């Protein structure tokens, strides 16, 4: 079924996260992959040539057929989702007017991209539409983007900005009582600590502990199994340099995949102990885009976005990705021990899709 979209979206995934680990090595990376790959895909839609080449080859998107209907459905999974669940995924693409779209671009992407792409006086009306922007985001994301574009210099000659906010209040299947979150240090590495807020319980989860990579693999399902967190736990503390040496050697699509099936999985009662986190991040992927191989579409020289526009010197301007996720106690009402007390890879994705949605390691409190 060509929903292997799917593997796409996740080989992108990894990809993309491997860079922003070069990029903070010892930061707390988040961000929302599957935002990036939407917003790319659009844009693809509008290009020609080797510019929609090298959107199709980084994004994976080699033998996916119908990309846009499989956008088309995920992104209804999600936006319907958000009626539930505290989740916004905000993806826009503004154009200017300067660069009258085709009819065939905007009829081939009215369904697929739904309200995605917007039209913007960048030109002339700069800080109004800054100020329209901003608002708009501000609101799509219930209060907690409060200025989107506010250190990216999206200046008059903006000709396409992507933006992604994407946010998520974590509800749990099995809520972590109360009473039980207590201080805690949390191992930065073999010999550093930093206090944490420790959530603890004991409950049933698929779990599952690969003896080669060491590492210990849980599921925690969010209300409804809607959202799952896989959290990927050294079994034992480690260097820095170490662990990620590790995360560029062991760390690959196909790895993922197989160490976060919950049918490689078994059913464990098991004594949890999670850190209580909020991360926000924001980043500008273009620099870590190019360097897996997309050129085309920030030069306005080199670029062709026929597709979507004839006016010359089109390119992909500037994008904005920024994305917080809280992570609390909040949630509804053999044996294995899980403590989260040092630094873990995590993703938390669509069930019902297997897509992933946020990516990111938490290194510190």
């Amino acid at each position: 079924s060509m929903d292997a979209l799917q593997l796409a979206n996740s080989a992108f995934a990894v990809d993309l996260f491997k860079q922003l680990c070069e990029k903070e090595p010892l930061g707390n990376v988040l961000f929302s992959p599957i935002c990036l790959s939407t917003s790319l895909s659009l844009a693809q839609v509008g290009a020609k040539g080797d510019t929609a080449n090298e959107i199709g080859q980084v994004l994976h998107f080699e033998n996916v057929k119908d990309v846009p209907f499989g956008f088309q459905t995920v992104t209804s999974d999600v936006n319907k989702l958000s009626s539930f669940y505290s989740l916004k995924l905000i993806k826009r693409l503004y154009v200017d007017k300067s660069l009258n779209l085709s009819t065939e671009f905007i009829s081939s992407t009215k369904r697929p991209y739904a309200k995605e792409l917007e039209t913007v006086d960048f030109k002339d009306k700069l800080e109004e539409t800054k100020g329209q922007i901003n608002n708009s985001i501000k609101d799509l994301t219930d209060g907690h983007f409060e200025n989107i574009l506010a250190d990216n210099s999206v200046n008059d000659q903006t000709k396409i900005l992507v933006v992604n906010a994407a946010y998520f209040v974590g509800k749990w299947m099995k809520k972590f009582p109360e009473s039980e979150t207590k201080e805690c240090p949390f191992r930065l590495n073999k010999t550093d600590t930093k206090p944490v807020q420790m959530m603890n319980m004991e409950a049933t989860f698929c779990m599952g502990n690969i003896d080669s990579i060491n590492c210990k693999i849980i599921e925690l399902p969010f209300q409804n199994k809607h959202l799952s967190m896989f959290i990927l736990l050294p079994k034992d503390v480690e260097d820095e340099s170490t662990g990620l040496e590790k995360i560029e050697k062991q760390l690959n699509s196909e790895s993922l995949s197989q160490w976060t099936n919950p049918s490689t999985m078994a059913n464990a009662k098991v004594k949890l102990s999670i850190p209580k986190f909020k991360v926000e991040k924001m980043i500008d992927p273009k620099a870590c885009l190019e360097n897996l191989g997309l050129k085309h579409i920030f030069s306005e020289d080199t670029s062709d976005f026929s597709g979507m526009s004839e006016t010359k010197g089109v390119a992909l301007s500037n994008v904005i990705h920024k994305v917080c996720l809280e992570i609390t106690e909040d949630g509804g009402d053999h044996k294995d021990e899980l403590n989260a007390d040092h630094p873990f890879i995590y993703i938390i994705r669509h069930n019902k899709t297997r897509n992933i949605i946020f990516f990111g390691k938490f290194c510190s409190p």
